[PDB]
C-alpha cells in the first residue's frame, strides 16, 4: 500500500496473511486473502499459478505484523486449492484472477470466529457502489515502487471507485480494462495498492453493511497518474464462488 496508514488486524478481521514454504524450510510472504466463511478465503488465481501445491502454503488469521505471532492469531494448512479454470495474464490485464482456499488446522478445524478472526460478507448479483464510492484496501504490500522488501506492519488506505467508461480512456486502460473488472484510485494518484497487495480485499460500506466488492488484481505501476489500480468484481463471480464451496 503507497500513502495511507498503519493498521492492526482488529481493524481488518476477515484479512488472511498467506505464505509459502519453500525447500529448505524457509517461508516467505506471497499475497493477502479474505475469509469468507469459517473453512473459506477468497485470493487472486495469480498468487499461486507457478506453484500450484496447496502443501506448500501458510494461512494465518489475527495476524497483524510480518513476522510477529500476533496474541489470538490462528494458523492453518490448505485442505484445497482451487483456482479458476480460465485463468490468464496479459501484459497487464489479469483474467478470471480469482482462487479459493480451504483451511484446516493441524487437529482438522476451520477457523473460529473472535474479535480479531471474522468473515466478510459477499456482494448481491447486480448490486456494486456507484462510481465515486470510497472503499477500503488491506495489504502487506510495497509502500513505494522502488521498495524491494515489504512493511513489517499490515497497512490500509482508502480509493474511489472509478467508471468502466472512464477507465477505458485511451490514457488511462482502453479496452484492456473488461466489464469483469473494476477500477479504483486516488484522484490525486498518491495512494493505491501496489506489488504484495495481491488477492488482497477491496471493501465497500453498500446500504450499510461492510462488503467484498474487490480483489486486488493488476494496475500500471503503483499510484501512477491516470493509472488506476484494477480489481475483480467480486459480484460478477458469485455462480463460481457458490459452486466451488459446496
Ligand atoms: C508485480 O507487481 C504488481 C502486482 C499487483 C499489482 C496490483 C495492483 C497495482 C496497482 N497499481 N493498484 C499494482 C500491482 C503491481 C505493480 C505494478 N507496478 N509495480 S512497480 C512496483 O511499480 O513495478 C507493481
Ligand atoms: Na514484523
Amino acid at each position: 500500500i503507497i500513502g495511507g496508514e498503519f493498521t492492526t488486524i482488529e481493524n481488518q478481521p476477515w484479512f488472511a496473511a498467506i505464505y509459502r514454504r519453500h525447500r529448505g524450510g524457509s517461508v516467505t510472504y506471497v499475497c493477502g486473502g479474505s475469509l469468507i466463511s469459517p473453512c473459506w478465503v477468497i485470493s487472486a488465481t495469480h498468487c499461486f499459478i507457478d506453484y500450484p501445491k496447496k502443501e506448500d502454503y501458510i494461512v494465518y488469521l489475527g495476524r497483524s505484523r510480518l513476522n510477529s505471532n500476533t496474541q489470538g492469531e490462528m494458523k492453518f494448512e490448505v485442505e484445497n486449492l482451487i483456482l479458476h479454470k480460465d485463468y490468464s495474464a496479459d501484459t497487464l490485464a489479469h483474467h478470471n484472477d480469482i482462487a479459493l482456499l480451504k483451511i484446516r488446522s493441524k487437529e482438522g478445524r476451520c477457523a473460529q470466529p473472535s474479535r480479531t478472526i471474522q468473515t466478510i460478507a459477499l456482494p448481491s448479483m447486480y448490486n456494486d457502489p456507484q462510481f465515486g464510492t470510497s472503499c477500503e484496501i488491506t495489504g502487506f504490500g510495497k509502500e513505494q515502487s522502488t521498495d524491494y522488501l515489504y512493511p513489517e506492519q499490515l497497512k490500509m488506505t482508502v480509493v474511489k471507485l472509478i467508471s468502466h467508461r472512464e477507465c477505458q480512456q485511451p490514457h488511462y486502460y482502453g479496452s484492456e480494462v473488461t466489464t469483469k473488472m473494476l477500477c479504483a484510485a486516488d484522484p490525486q494518484w498518491k495512494t493505491d495498492s501496489c506489488q504484495g497487495d495481491s488477492g488482497g480485499p477491496l471493501v465497500c460500506s453498500l446500504q450499510g453493511r461492510m462488503t467484498l466488492t474487490g480483489i486486488v488484481s493488476w494496475g500500471r505501476g503503483c499510484a501512477l497518474k491516470d493509472k488506476p489500480g484494477v480489481y475483480t468484481r467480486v459480484s460478477h463471480f458469485l455462480p463460481w464462488i457458490r459452486s466451488h464451496t459446496k
